[PDB]
């Protein structure tokens, strides 16, 4: 049995993926499964280690792609938890996502709820988790306080906005075009600002006023942490999220306010941790406050498409997906 | 009535600082105490403060300091905590530390151990109390982490190497000359390094290997913030105690380590921290492990050489202190 796939055979651009029709689907053992793909996410992290300069560089050929919504089309003897015909949903794979049938590790696969169909759940597995371990983990968010989702109108930041909502935060979001900032309003923010308006950052601190904001989730440190340390309370954490390159900052800018920068990767999670984000992204699901917003539908042929614009496009207005 | 005293009657650099010999006496009301002072420590503070640009700016004319160590010669109606003839030390003054009398708040004042002079009770105010506030508040140390103290010869240096040590880190530490590596080695470092070497920070690297250091408290964040980062172990932590500039840091170093830049500043300390310090301090002199360390004595008269040295001058050897 043969299957569509985006199969990457050496690094580069995006003319580096390559579609090809002729490649076996897996067959799933032991704790493995076998899902039927309907939709996978495009992830910015797919297009660094598709450019070969990432941390993680995987052994060639390979195929893209951890988070995929689907059915489960077979199981492994040991992989209880699932049986044929479920819905479901990943924060990984084993064979790569962006597949008509992809194999996962049955702890890296979640039910997906009634309620969300195959293309919200392909928005799940890298976005939500990193928000809720950036928010609850790295920041330790309480009730109540405030937070700047610096880069709202994406993957992540939706995530962040209705995290950020349903843990009753005050919450300010930042988008590039119009739709995107009438989207981020919809998803949780209190108040949308444009990151391309030359005085923004004016205007959100006039927005706050001399108190400031307690928590930012920043999507673009390289371009933003400055400004960011500005903008933070006393004792207010910038958490690094997302970065493209280098900055320059005055580190006594978190002298007189005890900030604190702090980075998050959710590959450095445990297995324990995971259980817990896992846990409380059902609960938001099922209450139905975890909504994912789908911005942009790309078909598996059009992949280098996608990801030359989710890095270069014209505004995020949710997550972008592959429909299978 | 007449004393003399170090006075500031207009900012600027070390020329400003004039010596008086007909100063009144000050006179200790409601919580204040009248302090014959023998030593007063020379902090940086007092230079950026001397210079106008800094934050605090005096009325003018000022003595500047806050950490004198002498004798209480009056007292204040409401000051119970002191009488004549107790030896103490403080970590503010109310008149200015460089002088032969300071007032100072019963507050801010504490008992000198028998056992420790007054030269070392002028350097134990900001310099242990800052250290402290670092290690224990800032990077919440556990006995047996990793620490670099990166610019470990000075005041606070010492200070931060002698808290390591009676927590059981393994204690990194460097200096700019032979005599101030050999005494953070004199002082707990495990190892040392000469932060004015070509390539320390390799040493250092090849030192730690792959698992890098914990803690991190750094003196001089607009030099080494960068190299702090490529350092750093997992879930690691840079404290920025001291920075004079901006710098150029690229922000996905902190995201794979998940690794934390955190602003810390005495003045910002509680009521209720400054007296949990205090009885940590004072049970580290009695115990033995504070003691604190003289590198360098001016004659009050002298106070101009003794500013610029401690930003210019040719190395540390512990803390810099003025004789009254
Ligand atoms: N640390 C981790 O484990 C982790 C996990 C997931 C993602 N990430 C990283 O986090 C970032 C966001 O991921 P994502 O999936 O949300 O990507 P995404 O869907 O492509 O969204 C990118 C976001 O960046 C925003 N942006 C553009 N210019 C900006 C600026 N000047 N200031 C602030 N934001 C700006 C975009 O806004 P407009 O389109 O409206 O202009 C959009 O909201 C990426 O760099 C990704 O690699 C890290
Ligand atoms: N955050 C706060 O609340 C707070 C409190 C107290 C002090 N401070 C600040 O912390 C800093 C240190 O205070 P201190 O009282 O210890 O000053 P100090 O006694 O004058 O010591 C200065 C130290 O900086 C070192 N240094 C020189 N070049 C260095 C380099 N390239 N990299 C790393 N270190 C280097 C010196 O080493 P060598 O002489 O051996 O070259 C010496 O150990 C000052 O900037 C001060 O303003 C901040
Ligand atoms: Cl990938
Ligand atoms: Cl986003
Ligand atoms: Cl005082
Ligand atoms: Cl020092």
């Amino acid at each position: 049995k043969l299957m569509r796939a985006v199969r990457v055979f050496e690094f580069g651009g995006p003319e580096v993926l390559k579609l090809r029709s002729d490649i076996a689907v897996p067959i799933p053992k032991d704790h493995q499964v076998l899902i039927k793909v309907h939709a996978c996410g495009v992830n910015p992290v797919e297009t660094y280690i598709r450019s070969g300069t990432y941390s993680r560089k995987p052994l060639l050929p390979y195929t893209p792609g951890s988070d995929v919504a689907g059915v489960i089309e077979a199981v492994g003897d040991n992989a209880s938890a699932f049986k044929k015909g479920d819905r479901v949903f990943t924060s990984s794979t084993i064979s790569g996502g962006y597949a008509e049938y992809a194999l996962a590790a049955d702890h890296t696969v979640y039910k997906l709820p009634e309620k969300l169909d195959f293309k919200q759940g392909a928005a799940i597995g890298i976005p939500y988790f990193t928000a809720y371990r950036a928010l609850i983990h790295s920041a330790c968010v309480k009730a109540g306080e405030s937070v700047l989702v610096h880069g709202a109108s994406g993957g992540v930041g939706l995530a962040a906005c209705q995290i950020a909502r349903a843990y009753g935060l005050k919450i300010l979001g930042t988008a590039g075009t119009e739709e995107g900032q009438k989207i981020v309003l919809q998803n949780g923010a209190h108040e949308v600002f444009n990151h391309r308006e030359v005085n923004y950052i004016d205007k959100i601190k006039k927005y706050v006023g001399e108190k400031g904001i307690d928590i930012i989730i920043e999507m673009l440190a390289n371009v933003n942490l400055s400004k960011d340390l500005s903008l933070l309370s006393h004792g207010g954490r910038v958490i690094v999220v997302g970065s493209r390159g280098t900055i320059e900052i005055n580190p006594r800018d978190t002298m007189a306010k005890e900030s604190s920068i702090i980075g998050v990767t959710l590959f450095s999670s445990t297995k324990e941790e995971f259980q817990q984000y896992a846990a409380a992204l059902q609960a938001g699901m099922e209450i139905g406050w975890l909504k994912p917003v789908i911005g942009s539908q790309y078909p598996l042929e059009k992949v280098a498409e996608a990801h030359e614009n989710i890095i270069h496009g014209s505004g995020a207005t949710g997550k972008m997906i592959l429909l299978l």
